[PDB]
């Protein structure tokens, strides 16, 4: 019985919206560990089910980087004349090792949205017949979907609501003194702009 | 003797102008942790030594909530008949345990930065005086210093590079159609501006 | 005590303004790791204390492609069915292959400058009030810091004076025909420029 | 006596204009795998002669990523406790774990020109003395010589032959109504311009 | 059978438009000494037959720096009483001693485009009836076959596209401001000159 | 416990402006040998720390020359029968013979500020907003921190004290007489010219 | 051997800028007091190494004040036969109480600036030519060093910024209705003065 083709489509369905990395990516995706407890060939398939071949890459060296680095700190658990973490990790009764593979795992994926030099939300810009509060929501949720967790937005969003307006709302801004104040008295000044 | 007592000095004066939980800061108090092996109670004397009591209250709340989810899904290794884990990680043969405890206390200090609503580089703005290029690398330290790490500071550079401009050099980004542009040509358009 | 606290803040403050990978950086971390013989942990430690977690990726994977190498070859020494060369280079009595290790970890550090497509001295720019000595002795530190070991930084560094000088400068070095020539002459000529 | 050295330099002759990933590469590399039978170590010193280091090293990224994938799978039939495949496939017995390496070694480069963020073929563009026929055919070898295999060359061909022409070709294309077309209609049209 | 022979004429007209040190002359020479795992006396006659007087002279020298350093430090793994390295690596039975003196030799020849004060490619110059695009390919050919790898040729191929450039065309460059731009942009620039 | 690391990281702090072979140089690195008495290779890595690969080198072709004629002299004291001076030299109960060593050590420095054909000294000019009297304390200090110990810098300050000043404190010294006069008479002179 | 010599003069220079009572000075000697131990004779040598004799007999007289309540509680832990505290904190065996002595020497120094009638960051005075950014920080900088942890320096801060501004910008504060606005507000308004 294919359960988990199930699962995995409403997964992917779950984050058909979110960037590789992001909040709500790996809110679904912890909660899919967590619930499958999956082995190290069962991650394989869910990196790639999810991601493309490019990010599955780019996961496989940053996964790669903090296995070197927990395997030269000896803090793994893992005996060296035992195997590969990769087979190990297969194993039937090694559950805490298990574990340990699936949280390095999950922890690989936070650092994509950090190593990416061209995302998304950074040309978000607002259009041409599109009010200043449609834009600053869509800015908002661009961040929420594209900046890993424990970021603040706040400082970014007010600072993106000036530098990707439309050319005559940062004149409006200009002539009004709000080339960064906060979010309330930006859109309190827009208001008075229409397309 | 303490030895402690110079190296501490030495910390705080290392991590003078690095806000907690930006990538100097951790990557001092990562090798600190790992140099000195450090009890319970050494970790709060360098969390009150190196912080002020608001920031010390912030990472006792962070560190809660860790500690909380970690005791919750027992993964922590401790035995809840054993007392609590603000003692266990004081007990001389407990080294696996103080191990544990190190690691959530070090891991609570890089929500830090994102929990904050206002942070100190959100303030850096071009002087009257100041020429573009000393601006752009006084915001680029203030990042490297501010941001806590696996954050995206290149698109957060190019949009605080145009939003917190002096106005005569976001008149002439605007001119020059540079209003989010990489910043060589931030730098190329203002050139030709000077106090 | 933590003695190799205190020499690991030391290096990290004699190599502060020096690239990884450039022989200032190179001939200080080559000291310590010939003063403190360090194991592979100790090795991940000093990565971690004096780069960026991005950085100690690059790294990773330089030096994993360097092992790649020397494991195919059969070079290393390194029993094949004793354990990774990450964990072996962590056992006390084997001094011989931890020397292998620390010497393919310093090997790794000398693509790394060569690597990198936009490092900072490649924009040294002349200032509109400074002097075109003080320029060409900026752009010969940022090249010592900057470019590693076994370059031939005479011909850059002549091509640089002119091509990142002032565009003044370069109209005195075009009319007095010297548009690539000994330093000397080129100082020569612009010592008849003030700003 | 150096068979293998008449036979590598020959390889390298062969494919010169060729590359890392072409299909002309592909062939001769795969019949040069074919005809050696080649160890771990003897695909090394094949790699290392034909291309560059930091090529090497992005090949090793990506065959590293084929092999975690293979290794997790368990498809690859290496017994997981008699060492890394890069010394078994250098076992004198072990002849399906070499051929399996070999590829999986093969199979690697295929995704290096998908990989690539900046094709030569792609800035290949029409001189001002240069006939539009022999442009086409420039262009037609540069694709040959440069897609990975079972990439459909003949609808970007058609499009590289307009925006890759040059201007007054460009003219006489809008004019003619040709801004993309079968290719004996783009030269029907441009048969008329001459430099 | 002089087999050598036609091997030794094959890498002299494989490496004879690479200069001594070069990417290209070192993935020869480094496959060269792998396929014939030549003795102290072979390299002699290698050395002789590729390169003049004065370069063997310099890479004596180098070498000679090289040796005495590993000799010093002990690394080298010869018995100092039974004679001189450069008689030792003619003994037939002490193979690896042999390969630690052919890594040696080797890694003297990549301080030779180091230690170069004049090189030919720092006198390549855009001729009179030159193409601007022409001059970028022949300085790109040049710096291929004249810095030594892990050289960053991308920033110092865009300085040497300005002052190595036409006269005319530095004018333009500077007009258009393009003292020292990214590639594409240098050469969409000079596309607006014809010789 | 490495007490050499802190020693040798405050020694090339403290002959930082000091050129390799300068008389402070030289004094400070004489203590530095007669209080660590070092072995050959302890001398290799204190070369290595203070001196580039280049300087380096030209370090061990001026040792060679040493050695080679202490050495066919047959003063050194070594049995030749016993090795090498390189391993002798690093022989435990060998402490007469490791003293040689180190003046012989010592004695190649005193070449290097003599073999250079361009040192920086004779290349220090005086500014245009520089007065005499700061001049001439600049180049005083640039010949002490320059040349060997035991140069006549008397006879050289004057001559540098006419021929590396502006033009007019020149034109000055000629129209009163102080072509190459005592340093006294050229700034009494020189006192009444103002940049 | 006096280690606490060594410290004693670290501590001073580390408080050196920092008011008697103030957060900085209390964390470093709230170390220093965790670090050593002290015993109440050592409390006066910390004491007059560090404070005037008009401080050291005004923290006499406050902490006379908490050890008489603390005797008339009789909570200190001390049997009044055994003689004073004064002595009793000099004994080795009672290590509870020079704890507890200890506690009530450290809270003795966080009532002295509050018992202060006129503190330094109360008199500090924006200059004629003193910018408002500039003496915003000064004020920061001197209630962090003059004000007890714990008071609400934040509307302090707005009020101080208004009545020690420049009269200038008291007026143009006037002017734009902000007699006590958040300091964004008064620093975006005080923005178009220029001395």
């Amino acid at each position: 019985r294919p359960w988990q083709m199930k699962d995995l489509q409403a997964i992917k369905q779950e984050v058909s919206q979110a960037a590789p990395g992001s909040p709500q990516f790996m809110q679904t995706i912890r909660l899919a560990v967590q619930q499958f407890d999956p082995t190290a060939k069962d991650l394989q398939d869910l990196l790639q089910y999810l991601c493309s071949s490019l990010v599955a890459s780019l996961h496989h060296q940053q996964l790669d980087s903090l296995i070197s680095e927990a395997e030269t700190r000896g803090i793994t658990g893992y005996n060296p004349l035992a195997g590969p973490l990769r087979v190990q990790a297969n194993n039937p009764q090694q559950q805490g090792l298990r574990r340990e593979y699936q949280q390095l795992w999950l922890a690989a994926f936070a650092a994509l949205p950090g190593s990416a030099k061209d995302p998304s939300w950074a040309s978000i810009l607002q259009g041409l017949e599109e009010p200043y509060h449609a834009f600053v929501e869509r800015l908002n949720i661009a961040l929420d979907n594209g900046l890993p967790e424990g970021t603040p937005k706040d400082p970014i969003l007010r600072s993106l609501a000036y530098s990707n307006a439309n050319k005559e709302c940062q004149k409006l801004l200009q002539a009004r003194g709000h080339t960064n104040s906060p979010l309330g008295d930006m859109l309190r000044a827009c208001q008075t702009w229409t397309p």
